[PDB]
């Protein structure tokens, strides 16, 4: 499905690229986007899947495009337009100076003093979960521990039932890589049905959790509405339910399938902290973007007020006139260039919380399950979309080399 060339695309900077089904998806989510980098391929090109939009295909263009809001606005985030436009998560939708208020308030019940507060919580969890499997011997890794690790410790933040753990998180997956049985404006809305009943219960009878902070806080000195209290708790469910839990399991990938990284990380601990860094710059996996508020001209392309451009967090680190040999993952690199968690004013505030549930499950897994593999026969399966992920990730080992301590 090709949407027609718009009129002022000239046809050499055509590039066909799916974001939700890459051609080269069998090889690996990020080779199958690194194909965008290729010899032959221009910084800026226009593919006419998904509705039709621009796609930066360098690091230099895509924190370029993220520093300058005034043209490149958030206000229409999403590929195809239709979920955009339907898209009115708080503060990722809006853009300076509206923006900066609310992001404020958001770091508020995810920023680095809640880390600190978590700290023991998210430390006994990964042990806890690691300690189980280990007897077993093999695991499903992506729903024994990369989704309830991250997860619960959400679920506990925000103050929800970890049954009701299916139904947000199938919700949203549709918002970042749909199955097909329900468009970006359905799943938005059941997430809001879900979310204003749980938001006046505690507008009325406040509590400490993520979202009674966020429903009686402030914006700037006055008080912030329910329409906005609903549509930053959204977001607030999908970063916790999608991001660290598919990124925990590209990085679990690797290590199963390299005995060096494993061996380099147990003889070398302090190294943790810098292998995070470069499986985060390697494995990067988010891509959205940002929509023209105005005809403009972008490194020799002609844009137009309105049309859609796709810059790829995950394609700046990869980008080889950043890091030389991109594919290859080299905890010692010396400076590791990456956009994994965005660039400008929209930067990850999550971050904090993200690195320390990754730090956290490389020491503990590694401490307990120096040795395991990917299951025999087994072919991991990527999935591409916003958010890229891993279908599943099923491992195994031998109980007798573990370690319960
Ligand atoms: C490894 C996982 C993570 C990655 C790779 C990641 C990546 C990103 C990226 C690329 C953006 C900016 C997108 C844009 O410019 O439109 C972003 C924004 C954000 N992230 Fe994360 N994130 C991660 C984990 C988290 C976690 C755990 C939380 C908190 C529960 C979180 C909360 C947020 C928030 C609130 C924003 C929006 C800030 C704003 O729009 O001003 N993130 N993240
Ligand atoms: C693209 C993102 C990673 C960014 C934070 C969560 C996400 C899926 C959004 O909807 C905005
Ligand atoms: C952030 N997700
Ligand atoms: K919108």
């Amino acid at each position: 499905n090709l949407a027609p060339l718009p009129p002022h695309v000239p046809e050499h900077l055509v590039f066909d690229f799916d974001m939700y089904n890459p051609s080269n998806l069998s090889a690996g989510v990020q080779e199958a986007w690194a194909v965008l980098q290729e010899s032959n391929v221009p910084d800026l090109v226009w593919t006419r899947c998904n509705g039709g939009h621009w796609i930066a295909t360098r690091g230099q263009l895509i924190r370029e495009a993220y520093e300058d809001y005034r043209h490149f606005s958030s206000e229409c985030p999403f590929i195809p337009r239709e979920a955009g436009e339907a898209y009115d998560f708080i503060p990722t939708s809006m853009d300076p100076p509206e923006q900066r208020q609310f992001r404020a308030l958001a770091n508020q019940v995810v920023g680095m003093p809640v880390v600190d507060k978590l700290e023991n919580r998210i430390q006994e969890l990964a042990c806890s979960l690691i300690e189980s499997l280990r007897p077993q011997g093999q695991c499903n890794f992506t729903e024994d521990y990369a989704e309830p690790f991250p997860i619960r410790i959400f679920m506990l933040l925000a103050g929800l039932p970890e049954e009701d753990i299916p139904h947000l998180k199938y919700l949203t997956d549709q918002m970042t890589r749909p199955d097909g049985s329900m468009t970006f404006a359905e799943a938005k809305e059941a997430l809001y049905d879900y979310l204003i009943p749980i938001i006046e219960q505690r507008r009325q009878k406040p509590g400490t959790d993520a979202i009674s902070i966020v429903a009686n806080g402030q914006v700037n000195g006055r008080p912030i509405t329910s329409d906005e209290a609903k549509r930053m708790c959204g977001l607030l469910l999908v970063v916790g339910l999608d991001t660290v839990v598919n990124f925990l399991s590209f990085s679990m990938e690797f290590l199963a399938k390299s005995p060096e990284h494993r061996q380099e990380l147990i003889e070398r601990p302090e190294r943790i902290p810098a292998a995070c860094e470069e499986l985060l710059r390697r494995f990067s996996l988010v891509a959205d973007g940002r929509i023209l508020t105005s005809d403009y001209e972008f490194h020799g392309v002609q844009l137009k007020k309105g049309d859609q451009i796709l810059l790829p967090q995950m394609l700046s680190g990869l980008d080889e006139r950043e890091n030389a040999c991109p594919m290859h993952v080299d905890f010692s690199r010396q400076k590791v260039s990456h956009t994994t968690f965005g660039h400008g004013s929209h930067l990850c505030l999550g971050q904090h919380l993200a690195r320390r549930e990754i730090i956290v499950t490389l020491k503990e897994w590694l401490t307990r399950i120096p040795d395991f593999s990917i299951a025999p026969g087994a072919q991991i399966q990527h999935k591409s979309g916003i958010v890229s992920g891993v279908q599943a990730l099923p491992l195994v080992w031998d109980p007798a080399t573990t370690k319960a301590v």
